[PDB]
């Protein structure tokens, strides 16, 4: 009906009340608040812990249970949040080891979008970032490339915004999950050196910057 | 001559005198102590870092230079420790993109054995672990295979001890540098389950238990 919900599976969430694109997927266990807000056969929902909006088929109101403890975000320090990059980098990968292909909108995995690979692997520390590259990218402290330390995300896009981002390991490395177009079409390493393969090459080309998450998102007041 | 040297290049230690078989290789810049005990075309040594005996070709003489200063370890704590660990599994996943076989001894790069990647890995942050699987399973904290999390070790073997040693990531995946006859001639990444490939149980097979990194070697007196 209306209010703050529980998701007891996995659910789809589209940027339309058609439900023909993927926005993003909300994990079981994410609260998500459902608006009044139906058309077509569908509702309009934001999720609690990224503020992310989209559409809800009416046909997953019974993967939602009302929420009985309302979602409160915690706070991480710049020292937690770096105890912690271990796991995230972890996280990606134990992804690559799985079969996984490009998906846009794919957030709760085995196929993920570049994004969506990012905040699935804070949010497994219980660190989220906001759901979109630029979003990403402007969440995160600034860095030169040179700063660059193992768990800060790379950015990459035109001179107008960010429309992929990484992961960085080390000495240049990073992974991402990248498209089928010019990518690997799923999560694999890649270097930022022109001595790289042709797929590291597309992307060092249109490297941007890099940013260090130095805190965990906050919702909007409501 | 005799005394603390550090070392110009990187050099190759072994266990005998007569430098038929690769113990450990001394990167360069590593510290090493050279004694009285001149036998064929070798000295023994110790490395300071790690207390770790062998022998050095006296054609190596020319790649020791005399220590002004004598090598003292650091001290870290856990946190400290914890807030590192991102870079020691970062290290070992670059590792594992260069072209690498197994080696005994092999502890420079490229090429690891498994207890050898270990030590690069953490003492790439500046952290240092005894130089064998077994010491480096008396050296960590034991923790249940419940408690693993990513940068904690992995110990597999006999009932008696250690022979092999891997690098937890997450959800039962670990990296390690493993054997041609059993494992991956190289570095790869397992799981510790029996879902796992043929590699995988072979392994698992063996596993003996896990140890948490909690403080940096501090050698001997001396």
């Amino acid at each position: 009906k209306l209010g703050e919900y529980q998701c007891l599976a996995d659910l789809n969430l589209f940027d339309s009340p058609e439900c023909t694109r993927l926005a993003t997927q909300s994990a079981s266990g994410r609260h998500l608040w459902v608006t009044s807000n139906h058309q077509n056969l569908a509702v309009e929902v934001y999720l609690c812990e990224d503020d992310y909006p989209g559409w809800l088929s009416l046909s997953d109101f019974d993967s939602l249970q009302p929420a009985t403890v309302p979602y409160q975000a915690a706070t991480f320090s710049e020292s937690e949040i770096k105890k912690l990059l271990a796991e995230v980098i972890a996280f990606t990968q134990k992804a690559m080891q799985q079969s996984n292909y490009y998906l846009w909108g794919g957030t709760v995995g085995p196929n993920y979008d570049c994004s969506g690979l990012m905040q699935a692997a804070f949010a497994s520390v219980g660190i989220w970032l906001p759901r979109d590259a630029y979003q990403q990218e402007g969440f995160t402290q600034p860095i030169t490339i040179a700063e660059l330390v193992a768990g800060d995300l790379v950015f990459f896009g035109t001179s107008q915004k960010a429309t992929h981002v990484g992961l960085y390991l080390a000495d240049g490395y990073y992974i991402h999950s990248s498209g089928k177009d010019q990518g690997r079409d799923g999560i694999g390493i890649d270097i930022l050196s022109e001595q790289g393969d042709a797929v590291s090459l597309s992307y060092y080309q249109q490297l941007r910057g890099a940013g260090r998450v130095f805190k965990s998102y906050e919702p909007q007041r409501r």
